[PDB]
């Protein structure tokens, strides 16, 4: 489902943002474009070092939002583009999804987002 | 209270993310590092073209989260750093805050975030 333009964004560096529902409002954490791994089945894997508040939020509501982009990829009306990703999150500490990010030796886990929609929003 | 490292980040391009409280989960939208205008009094101003869902969310709860960063600025984890900003948001459609982004002729409003806290998170 993820489009070619998305993979082009991933070729460039940038700040990824991951929003979850917290008790008193949204919560928002980050990773880097270059840290993301994409798997078959529309899955995006993030290396987790911290994200303890994020993990607790995911346990109460697995639905998350992710944005990322790059000024170096042409958008619909001008330089740069990016995406809003909606999907369901789960945390893994072993298995192939963990092996995707295991080169990051500080990772205590893998955050795996199963994408339901990806919208190019610029 | 925005620290010097934050302004270093703004010398570099990137994707800014802004999270708001939706009816049933967070909402998350973006701008570019290069579009932000910082004013005295801890104010970050964002040119608004769209952000109608975000505006309705700000009406329900003025508290927002913003993240931004840059690989080109040193952090505490080698190359790269970024910030979690918490603040109160308002949409301005007149006045000096609107004029600060009014060269963007596509702007219908300025999203003004009055920063309460800035945390360097990498
Ligand atoms: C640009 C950037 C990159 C980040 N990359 C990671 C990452 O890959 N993994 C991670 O666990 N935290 C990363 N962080 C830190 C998280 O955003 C977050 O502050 C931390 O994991 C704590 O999460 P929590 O607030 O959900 O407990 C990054 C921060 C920034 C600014
Ligand atoms: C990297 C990037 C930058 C964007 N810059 C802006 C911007 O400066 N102002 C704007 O209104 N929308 C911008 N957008 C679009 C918003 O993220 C959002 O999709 C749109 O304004 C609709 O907001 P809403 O979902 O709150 O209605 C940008 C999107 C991307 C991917």
């Amino acid at each position: 489902m993820l489009p070619g333009t998305f993979f082009e964004v991933l070729k460039n560096e940038g700040v990824v943002a991951i929003a979850t529902q917290g008790e008193d409002g949204p919560h928002l954490v980050n990773t880097w474009n270059s840290y993301l791994k994409v798997l078959d089945g529309n899955r995006i894997v993030v290396p987790v070092g911290g994200m303890h508040k994020t993990e607790a939020n995911v346990a109460r509501d697995e639905r998350v939002l992710m944005t990322l982009g790059s000024r170096k990829v042409a958008g619909r009306n001008g330089p740069g583009t990016g995406f809003l990703i909606r999907g369901s999150a789960a945390f893994r500490t072993d298995g192939p999804e963990f092996e995707a990010i295991a080169r990051f030796k500080w990772a205590r886990a893998a955050l795996v987002i199963t994408v339901v929609s990806a919208e190019q929003t610029y």
